[PDB]
């Protein structure tokens, strides 16, 4: 058989934890392998929500691996290198894009979607519910909500 799996990972930090374990584990092919080639091929998005493709054959347990681009926000800071609040969102419209997002790309977990419109509100300079977006993930990435 073949498997392909599309997940979202942290540029240059992925763990054999979750999502790569779950998903590739399984496929009985070493994940850390997959996590060192995945890491290398993701230096230059250094923390980052880094789109990425693994093809494995079960059979044969071989697998390569391709990787997506971060959202153009990211790509931007970036290269700003190395504070002002210009309009807001409520949750539920930070849920409503979140939702259009994953309907286009099912890669994308809930959690892992809104994650990146928090991302982006913050690159913005837009609060969400009156509150800085990383401190709204945080209330989240706790696990307080599922209530919205
Ligand atoms: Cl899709």
């Amino acid at each position: 058989a073949k498997e392909v799996v599309e997940v979202l990972v942290t540029g240059g930090r992925a763990t054999a934890g979750p999502p790569l374990g779950p998903a590739i584990g399984p496929l009985g092919v070493n994940v850390m392998q997959v996590v060192k080639e995945i890491n290398e091929k993701t230096k230059d998005y250094e923390g980052m929500q880094v789109p990425v493709k693994v093809i494995v054959d079960t059979e044969t347990r071989k697998f390569e691996i391709e990787v997506g681009i971060p959202p153009t926000t990211a790509l931007i800071k970036k290269e700003l290198g190395i504070h002002e609040v210009v309009g807001n969102l409520t949750l539920e419209q930070v849920i409503k894009i979140a939702k259009m997002k994953k309907d286009a790309m099912l890669s994308y977990t809930l959690k892992n979607a809104v994650k990146e419109v928090l991302g982006t509100c913050g690159s913005m300079g837009v609060t969400v519910e009156g509150k800085d977006p990383k401190e709204v993930q945080k209330e989240i990435d706790a696990g307080v909500y599922d209530e919205y």
